[PDB]
């Protein structure tokens, strides 16, 4: 299985605020998509909140501890382990966030396909810091811009 992380973030690796994304760039929202379609996807609750609904042509994964907690469209594991080892079949998963998720998975990960923005926004969550030294850049395509690293 192949353990891959998808974020968009600033420089200073803000990636929300007031459970919302800072910022509207449909390019960054197009790539996610051609990147994330016909793949599971791994989410936090309030990541699944800032969405609203399930996102089409995806099998949508939530996060929760809420043992009750029924959500239309997705399936609901109570632990990450609980996630990839009921994906172990699968071939490659894509966690998507939040920062919750974001930093349990990084010292799983194999893959990052993360968007840095050139500007300064505001915010309260952000992305767990990765160490440069242990990740090797695939890819950089500069429009922001997409970068590519693998472990
Ligand atoms: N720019 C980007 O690429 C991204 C931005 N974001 C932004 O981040 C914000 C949402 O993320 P964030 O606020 O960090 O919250 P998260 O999406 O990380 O979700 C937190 C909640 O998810 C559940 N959860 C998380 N980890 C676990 C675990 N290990 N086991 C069981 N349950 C867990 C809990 O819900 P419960 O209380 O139900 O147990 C917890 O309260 C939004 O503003 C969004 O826009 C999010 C993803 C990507
Ligand atoms: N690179 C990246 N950018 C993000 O904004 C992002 N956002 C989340 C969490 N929040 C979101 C917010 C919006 C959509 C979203 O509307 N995506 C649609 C785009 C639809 C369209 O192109 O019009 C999708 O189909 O995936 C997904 C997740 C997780 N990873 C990300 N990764």
């Amino acid at each position: 299985m192949i353990i891959t992380l998808i974020a968009a973030m600033d420089k200073n690796r803000l990636i929300g605020r007031n459970n919302e994304l800072p910022w509207h760039l449909p390019a960054d929202l197009a790539h996610f998509k051609s990147i994330t379609l016909g793949k599971p996807i791994v989410m936090g609750r309030r990541t699944f909140d800032s969405i609203g609904k399930p996102l089409p042509h995806r099998r949508n994964i939530v996060i929760t501890q809420q043992k009750n907690l029924i959500i239309e469209g997705c399936d609901i594991f109570y632990s990450l382990d609980d996630a990839l080892s009921a994906l172990t079949k699968e071939p490659e998963v894509i966690i998507i966030g939040g920062a919750r998720i974001f930093k349990e998975a990084l010292p799983k990960a194999d893959k990052m396909i993360l968007t840095i923005i050139n500007h300064s926004f505001e915010g309260d969550v952000y992305f767990p810091e990765w160490n440069d030294k242990e990740w090797k850049i695939t890819s950089q395509i500069k429009h922001f811009q997409f970068l590519e690293l693998r472990r």
